[PDB]
């Protein structure tokens, strides 16, 4: 247990804590300005001149003094209540507030021993901010205390709420930009309080950093009427409190006492909510939220060159852009830095005085040191059930190509038992698609958690105020909740219709970048569980829907995060249920990855045994010798290669037909796509030798690919024999139609694959046969048109091994 | 002018209109069920049997009878008030409500003459829904009345609001799913009413289709308390009205009279708002919104097999899935269809009776016929200013590589004059980045439109209640507003930081698919203006930000919409301002496209004259002979090829160095990326002959690419000489650092490009030189570290022609 969760003070905040909070705010403002502006002389020792100012002034002043003020008060809170706390910095461009926090709390020097607590350390701390060889502009993963960089705005609330799930002792003050609040993802993030339980989960305190402005405009929320603003948050299930400061001549000490008293009223209400939830965990309470209204750039010069700067969008970037070049800007900078009175905050040796930090939390309650903000320190391996009990044994008993299994159902049973064995640290998310993607065997041991109104057992099924499945019709919520759940040391999976995974492409990009920086240069940030995404209900079999639901292209986005041997991205095609089981065990064991797991949910053949899936998954691509009819590679007339359940089914039917014509070929299945890249681009890929063995040194290769052919073509560009690959992929053809028609219009159906194989072998010799196959595809189509179902010869085909 | 906008009735709705609305609702429910279930015998003539039921039952019943009820009332409204109206179907899976609407209003037969108004037409109309060779499941662009397919949920409100911008006579009832309302984009879409003006823009009426459920869960908005629901919409600036029907035994006629009276109160308030705005266009009014609460699946059987179906998520997909296979499901279907009493709705010849449609609007006020729902019918070409006045003439007067121009500034001046010449039909959108991406010359002739509180001229600049620039910190809003603005026949552009364009990848996918279907098979849907997206503040020069802001990968997404010779997607790299001007003229003239226009905003050299940009843009890729030093292709030791402003600058510096070493090469610039693909994949690309002429038959090609190298490698896979291309792209390296460091860490800087060129020519011979260049890159880096700015030799370099 960290600290003493949810305890009220029952006395006023002491005047000593108020004095320490004002010193914190002044020292973090001073050091934030130092980080932005100063390359040397951090204490302004004589002579302090323009030569000490950075040659390239980059940064974001405006948000920062508001964050520094909140962080003083959140530190004071944590210390007085001993409260287990992780904050979210929505405006992650306020990086200096986050580095200054860690430097003040001591974690920065503990993690970065060269940045010492004295004048030499402080000089280095100032220069290194946003500087070549130094540290990023934003609250990056290399900053102690960060689980959210806040570079691409909008995910503050999904991350805050995902962090408190199954984390009942954890308090998350979530600082949200008022511009950020204009984004789609942030706007829906407010509603997460209908999806957490106040007994079994922790508590988020949203703090709207209502500083009036974004970069070059006011914000929507700052300029609507106060009555609209309050109705808005009340309508979303909060009790809104509002603090206003900095717009008049109120002295800073008074402002701190008034905020502290407010923040104690807010926390007391949170503690009341927490105590009440021990007895009534079914009534959803109105959680406090804080509207925090202060001037953007607070404490910087009010006017610069006749332009209003404090209390304006003009405070957003770097005030005094000429500070190095003109004595006029330099004099203003010097007076600004002096207004914090650093001679009271730093000892002569340049260490921050003890009376600045006596009010601060200590040990693991510190914001930089809490293990929830470095969740791999808390993470434990899942207690996984034995895989073999889930195997589809139909392949062993009856043959390769057996049955009509809906593949994700085996993964559902496996997830069900993972939740059973790990009852509060593995969650499932779905955007109203858990049952649709066939993972609902999980409801046998848990419920979808819903903390909002109930009506009737006639309609509410598998739903309770507490449970380990979460659904909301928002891919952004599912992805954001899951990410923070991983970042605080837990585990899980979500599922999406494949075309809609694109809604969160940009979130996958940011989490891949978090992983990239981490695996490369932050070894103190320990490994977290991987994002596991079941990409299902795919392009080939969106039977109730149509062309809007046909876009397998997240493959292509993911290929853009496969560099430097980071190995943070995996693209897997689950050929069948036994392959899916093998991939899933692997993904549930992995760490520091995004794993995109493609599987169809339609009734489909099972191709491999579980033991075979395990070996094949390891290699990445494998010959299926029981399906090949060639003796060796020299005999092979064409390589039949596929990735995806549907391309594989169609290739296999083509192979059966090609066999019967006396054509010689081998069958290669591809599961782990990026293992096709060269060793030069991927040091864990197939060697050229293994690749050549699979795909031959010079026979034609027909490659039936689940997604866009572009992907495979770009990936094998420097491989031996790549000029002989013919890649067939999805090509933006399709509608609401039968399963044969969908493969037909993309040249993916078995008859077109048989034709393409013939064309690659001898176009002249097989001209007639190619024609007959093309004519058969027309006939099968006319049959679907006239009759309303696909031709039996198509649908009724079973691989001859069965 | 269409109809008589914003007129009140001043009498009750007649009892004849109520009777016609009930017949409409019954006939559209009946035909929607017919579309889903029936392959033949649409009037249930003797014998009506299971053999008439579709073999594959696919569709979405639950939303549909709610949409049919609203559409009866919206038709009645349009007719009585003669109101210019386009509706949005958020739940686009309710396609049968939209096809039934068009069939009832007459447009379906006018556009589709084979689907006639009689028993044979009706049989064909039923069978073709969601059927091979037939029509889509959703409200697709081939349906008269659609500007929004609603397949990927969330964009209903940005589309509704973009449609009414500069459209003051237009009324848009926007039907929003209550599951859809859980998405990010929909949640922020509510706030658009702070960004429209009630005098100069039209009016959106959001109608929340609060049917209690999404696919397999209740919805958040249906289960919060009524007081939260109302506070929520009031807090977002609406006057909420709520209608509740269908949960008790109230007869249908009474329900219609009560709704009609409500809908007239709502419309009267909209007409009052419209009249008031003629005098006070500065006070933002509280626009009505309608909470419409009815049972999902309304009018279907209450229980099926002991399970509650009407008023449940179980109504979502296809009730009675066994209707063809069991007499039990068939009998239930038969009684359901009979409950609408079709013998009262259809004449003996199977035409819909005149008394079903006497209340309907006629002519161009019909929902299927309004030209705002087919905006290419209204669209006019922009009055474009002459391009030559914007040219950067520094290249002509001083030489290739001249100056420090911020390229988007020339596009800003051009946009300024486009707005001047087309003052109410060209808009700019930006996610708080218009000034940051340098398009702010537009503010010289217009303002950012902001209909929310003002404070002071000290902070509000270039902002007014009416204007043709719109900003909100939401890429989803900018993209959605713009799309509907184009779809209703107008024009514009938006700009985004390049890495954040990914936020709307999935919207680009849906609009590309809309374009695909349209160019292929909907010739009555006339061409609309193109989406023009200035992709700027790119990966190489995000000076105040860092790694989160480095992702040029929307190139890769866009490559996935380049099929079938649809030609709906363009990727352009603006080499400099004169190239940007030429690309922009082209894009502003184009139709039916998404145009992604890459340009850097940093101070940068201008390479080509405007006349040269015009010729080069047409070819797609061009040799720069004034920069090449080889005589002919046989002399060429390496092809220096680049795409993007920064890769080009670095390649050009490498060329200057390579020249001075006596290396022979040619320089090729690439602007129109997809023109690199083969003719087989792109019938407007460079021929093999032109390609070979640019890139040689067999010399090595060094290709410096702005984005991920994967893209170029996949694109040129079947081109002559592609095995000799070495593609250098962004490789997920970078942080907050100097401009040299950013190109350095991706091997993109001039010294690494010079080295790579040497390595391709003779690795052994140039081993030492390659070493010295590698060592110089280390030195330049150490210099940035020690000094705080890049080495003068790097920054001060100007191409020798200047
Ligand atoms: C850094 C950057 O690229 C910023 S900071 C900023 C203004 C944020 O204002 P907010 O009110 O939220 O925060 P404040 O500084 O505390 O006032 C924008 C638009 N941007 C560009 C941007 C655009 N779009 C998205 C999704 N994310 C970002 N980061
Ligand atoms: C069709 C499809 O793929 C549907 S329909 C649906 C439920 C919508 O419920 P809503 O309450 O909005 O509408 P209703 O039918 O009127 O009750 C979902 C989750 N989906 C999958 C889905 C997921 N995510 C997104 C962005 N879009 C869609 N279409
Ligand atoms: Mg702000
Ligand atoms: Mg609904
Ligand atoms: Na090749």
């Amino acid at each position: 247990v960290i600290g003493t969760p949810w305890q009220k003070l029952d006395r006023p905040v002491s005047e000593e804590a108020i004095e320490g909070m004002d010193k914190y705010w002044r020292v973090t403002n001073y050091m934030s300005i130092g980080q932005i502006y100063l390359r040397s002389n951090p204490l302004m020792k004589e002579p302090f001149t323009r030569d000490d100012v950075k040659h390239r002034l980059v940064g974001h002043w405006g948000t920062t003094p508001g964050l520094n003020f909140l962080l003083a008060h959140i530190n004071r809170l944590i210390a007085d209540h001993q409260q287990n706390t992780v904050f979210i910095m929505g405006p992650g461009h306020g990086g200096p507030a986050g580095t200054s926090q860690s430097y003040v709390d001591g974690t920065y020097t503990e993690y970065y021993p060269n940045i010492t607590k004295d004048e030499a350390g402080l000089q280095k701390f100032f220069r290194q901010f946003s500087y070549p060889g130094g540290i990023p502009s934003h609250f990056a993963p290399e900053t102690p205390g960060s689980i959210h960089e806040g570079g691409e705005l909008g995910y503050a609330l999904s991350h805050a709420y995902g962090a408190v799930m199954n984390n009942p002792s954890l308090f998350v003050p979530c600082i949200i930009g008022d511009g950020e609040a204009e984004t789609g993802p942030l706007a829906t993030g407010w509603q997460s309080n209908k999806l957490v339980n106040p007994r079994t989960d922790g508590i988020v305190l949203p703090i709207l950093h209502l500083n009036g402005y974004k970069i070059a405009n006011p914000t929507i929320l700052a300029r609507i009427s106060d009555e609209e603003l309050h109705d808005f948050f009340r309508g979303m299930g909060y009790h809104p409190y509002e603090f206003v400061a900095g717009f008049d001549n109120e002295d800073h000490m008074s402002i701190h006492r008034r905020f502290a008293e407010l923040f104690e009223t807010i926390f007391d209400e949170i503690c009341d909510i927490k105590a009440a939830a021990q007895t009534d965990d079914m009534t959803r309470p109105f959680y406090p939220m804080l509207i925090f209204r202060t001037p953007k750039g607070w404490t910087c010069p009010k006017f610069i060159d006749g332009k209003k700067t404090e209390g304006s969008w003009r405070a957003a970037q770097v005030p005094l852009a000429s500070a190095r070049d003109t004595e006029e800007h330099f004099e203003v900078l010097k007076g600004w830095m002096e207004s914090y009175k650093p001679e009271e905050l730093f000892n002569a040796d340049g260490s921050i005085k003890d009376d600045v930090t006596a009010f601060m939390p200590k040990g693991e309650l510190r914001i930089g040191a809490n293990p929830n903000a470095n969740g791999g320190v808390i993470r434990e391996d899942l207690k996984l059930p034995e895989l073999d009990q889930y195997e589809v044994t139909g392949v062993k008993e009856y043959g390769h190509g057996w049955g009509q299994v809906e593949a994700p159902r085996a993964l559902g049973a496996y997830c069900r038992d993972i939740i059973k064995n790990n009852p509060d640290s593995f969650r499932i998310f779905g955007p109203d698609e858990t049952a649709s993607n066939r993972l609902n065997a999980t409801y046998e041991v848990t419920d979808k958690q819903w903390d909002n109104g109930y009506l009737s057992g006639l309609v509410d099924e598998h739903m309770a105020v507490t449970g380990q499945v979460t659904e909301q019709l928002s891919e952004h919520q599912c992805e954001g909740f899951l990410e923070a759940y991983l970042l605080t040391g837990r585990h899980g999976i979500w599922s999406s219709y494949e075309s809609f995974v694109h809604v969160i492409d940009s979130m996958l990009n940011q989490h891949a970048k978090w992983l990239e920086a981490t695996v490369r240069e932050i070894p103190w940030r320990k490994p977290i569980s991987s994002v596991n995404l079941l990409v299902s209900s795919h392009v080939w079999r969106q039977d109730h829907n149509g062309f809007s639901h046909q876009d397998p292209g997240v493959t292509s986005l993911l290929i853009n995060k496969t560099f430097n041997n980071d190995h943070v991205t995996n693209i897997y095609f689950a050929t069948d249920a036994n392959m899916l089981l093998a991939i899933s065990e692997k993904c549930f064991k992995s760490t520091n990855k995004i794993n995109a797991i493609f599987a169809g949910k339609q009734p489909a053949p099972t191709w491999v045994t579980l033991d075979e899936a395990r070996a094949e998954l390891e290699a990445g691509a494998a010959e299926w010798k029981w399906a090949s009819n060639a003796e060796n590679n020299d005999e092979v007339q064409v390589v039949l290669a596929s990735a995806g359940d549907v391309p594989t089914q169609e290739l296999m039917a083509a192979s059966d037909a090609l066999n019967k014509m006396g054509i010689k070929f081998k069958v290669v299945n591809v599961v782990d796509l990026l293992k096709l890249q060269s060793r030069e681009n991927n040091d864990e890929a197939l060697t050229d030798e293994e690749f050549t063995e699979l795909f031959t040194a010079d026979k034609p290769v027909l490659f039936a690919y689940h997604s866009y052919a572009q992907d495979v073509r770009g990936l094998i560009y420097d491989r031996p024999n790549h000029d002989n690959f013919h890649v067939v992929g999805y090509k933006e053809q399709g509608s609401t139609t039968t399963p044969f028609d969908m493969v037909r219009v993309n040249d993916m159906d078995r008859y077109a694959l048989q034709a393409a194989a013939l064309k690659l072998i001898d176009a002249d010799k097989y001209a007639d046969k190619i024609d007959e196959l093309n004519a058969f595809r027309k006939k099968a189509f006319q049959f679907a048109v006239d009759n309303g179902y696909d031709i039996p010869e198509f649908t009724d085909w079973v691989y001859p091994d069965v």
